[PDB]
């Protein structure tokens, strides 16, 4: 649903994103925490991930630019050191829970992913474990080779990010839809560009089919770049020029706002990427912000790197990125405050 | 198209629906103008059609509520009864001159239509005759009955609006993109609601594949309204939030402007939605304005009745019927100037 159902749905997606905040996304599979813990030494036991996420929920002052959290199921379930829920450590400061609900992608055709998970999504966003939460976000992923995305791939992925939508709001969260445009890959800009307005504006028809109340989603995309592979340049200002252009001609007055992915690319970059987008001039209704885990918590990991004594370094440096990804959703990470 | 070529498209866009104007419609073919013409006794001369469209353009004033008259090919041809061509009427007043550029409608499955004319559009862009042409537009009409429009007409209307966009947009024109909901079937507000939806998410969809400019591009849209043989009722304010939620949810921040189309509604009616409409909260880059030709001239035509003497008060009806959906489409049909 009714309008007091549709309007909580609007509120907390402005929630969410206001006064230039942005969501610390947190919600890796242990499968994907683990490479990342690999790579610097960290063994990937429960406890690690346990302790990390820790690390980064309780670091004070965090709630002043970060306006959600994206959790992973298994987090819902966890404790501090202390005993306390890592869920209410985010309650006590003001900071929307986030659950991620996707479980993952399997093949599609040739050398493509879908992702999958909705025949029990229904279910999954009534239990108990995700009480306090009221946002929640769904991933895929589309490679790039010759001849790909497919519009199969596209129209496929489209259709499960808004089946994902519409369950998510009959049950009273507000979802985030990742339609992720995946860096590693040989590409140009320009084909990013074209491919990038393909798909959110396919993205929007559906949403538009199963009848989503379009102020209460958010959109998760990549930043318009060249892939990883190219050998082509591109500046902070030339992602932004692509990136606004391809939003402004997809996505409707009515979405409350876009918060970019880091994707592989720098901290550097998705946050220096994000204070262009915003110095732009277009008129839009949206917020530009942020969803990053990578951009906001690579940093921290390397300053960590398991070693409790190094854990207040960590925070700090999530403190300070963390602020500069806030000053960058309002265009002002030039200024100072 | 170049950057320059883009930005005036843009310009033309923001042209026609400055300072509250917007579009008057007097592209009828010879056959519905006709048809309109036999009703009230009048002749089906083509000097009859030149003498109707004559006293649409030369009347008094008007240019302060209109920015733009769509033309008929026909009239390109024509002059006033002093000789001066009827485009001329309407370049010294400083109102933009359009083109329709559809050759009509064929049938297409099981009861629809689709509109048809793209195989030499690209040349007609080109000819001498519409030299002073700057918009253009473009009809596919959706009718409803059980199980239609189907999914394969909106698709296919949707991709040869989107194609005439790029056309049109390539030879330095901006285009008026129309999916008329047909007012004339059986089918409840609320299914109008979600079939508007689907048509509009699912253009934007096409205009995106094409790679069409969307500031530049107009798009004039039906009122979300029930059907005529409905016994379901409505009300101005039911129409404006229908209609604006549909819009919110599907027209990206880029799109400059949609204009209402009349429809078969009153004229009394189609003004007042418009007021309506644009006295709706709810925030939003595009204007909302008019393309009417039934709701800005039936009563010319009634008044006129092809009876000289009648003119000049068929005129003034013209002046005070764009003054109000001027009004009308900044919201302040109720405020006195």
């Amino acid at each position: 649903m009714d309008c007091d159902h549709l309007l909580r749905l609007g509120m907390t997606a402005k929630k969410i994103l206001e006064n230039g905040k942005g969501i610390l996304a947190a919600d890796e599979t242990p499968k994907t925490l683990g490479r990342r813990f690999e790579k610097l030494g960290i063994t990937n036991t429960e406890e690690n991930r346990r302790k990390f996420r820790e690390i980064l929920f309780s670091t004070k002052g965090i709630e002043r630019y970060i306006g959600g959290v994206i959790l992973n199921q298994e987090t819902f379930e966890q404790t501090s050191g202390s005993g306390v829920p890592l869920t209410e450590l985010l309650k006590k400061k003001g900071i929307e829970i986030g659950i991620k609900l996707d479980k993952g992608l399997i093949d599609y055709k040739e050398k493509e992913k879908i992702s999958v998970g909705l025949e029990d999504l229904d279910l999954r966003c009534k239990s108990s474990a995700f009480k306090d939460a009221t946002f929640a976000k769904w991933r895929s992923l589309f490679y790039f080779y010759d001849g790909i995305p497919s519009e199969d791939c596209i129209n496929e992925n489209c259709s499960i990010l808004a089946k994902y939508a519409i369950i998510c709001q009959k049950n009273g969260l507000v979802p985030i839809v990742e339609p992720e445009v995946f860096l590693e890959g040989d590409y140009s800009m320009k084909r990013s560009y074209e491919v990038t307005r393909q798909i959110l504006s396919t993205l929007m028809k559906y949403l538009n089919y199963e009848l989503v109340y379009i102020p209460g989603v958010l959109i998760k995309a990549s930043y318009v770049t060249s892939g990883q592979l190219s050998n082509e340049k591109y500046t902070p200002k030339k992602v932004a020029t692509f990136t606004l252009r391809a939003l402004l001609s997809t996505i409707p007055c009515g979405i409350p706002g876009i918060v970019f992915l880091s994707g592989g690319h720098g901290s550097e970059d998705a946050i220096g990427f994000l204070n262009a987008i915003n110095m732009e001039r277009g008129c839009r209704t949206w917020s530009l912000s942020f969803s990053f885990a990578r951009a906001l918590t690579d940093g921290v990991l390397e300053t960590w790197r398991g070693d409790d004594s190094n854990i207040e370094e960590a925070q700090k440096i999530l403190l300070e990125t963390s602020f500069k990804a806030c000053r960058g959703a309002e265009g002002k990470l030039w200024d100072q405050e």
